């Protein structure tokens, strides 16, 4: 599924991401834009051999199991393929665990380099939420 901007904003809000750990909704929409271009099926292999999955590009090194990341963990207790569904529930629940870790949203490289400090509210402008 390729979400629209406001479509994704509404889904993230319904799942309780708005202001989760203090991060406003536009931070999450911005992160999804630059991580996956709003595409739930996005996958990208990392240099260390792990892979990032889904709308928020969750990494198999710590968070999901894909059977090909030696020495990795599965802390969201989910197959990485479940993070590619059109229903973003699993991705949101796992992202809540990620952002609750010590570094907050800095765990998302694209957020840190392309969203952090910017006018992220622009990402929900015009949305009926
Ligand atoms: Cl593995
Ligand atoms: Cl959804
Ligand atoms: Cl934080
Ligand atoms: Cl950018
Ligand atoms: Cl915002
Ligand atoms: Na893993």
């Amino acid at each position: 599924k390729v979400f629209g901007r406001c479509e994704l904003a509404a889904a993230m809000k319904r799942h309780g991401l708005d202001n989760y750990r203090g991060y406003s909704l536009g931070n999450w929409v911005c992160a999804a834009k630059f991580e996956s271009n709003f595409n739930t099926q996005a996958t990208n292999r990392n240099t260390d051999g792990s892979t990032d999955y889904g709308i928020l590009q969750i990494n198999s090194r710590w968070w999901c199991n894909d059977g090909r990341t030696p020495g990795s963990r599965n802390l969201c207790n989910i197959p990485c393929s479940a993070l590619l569904s059109s229903d973003i529930t699993a991705s949101v629940n796992c992202a809540k665990k990620i952002v609750s870790d010590g570094n907050g949203m800095n765990a998302w490289v694209a957020w840190r380099n392309r969203c952090k400090g910017t006018d992220v509210q622009a990402w929900i402008r015009g949305c009926r939420l």
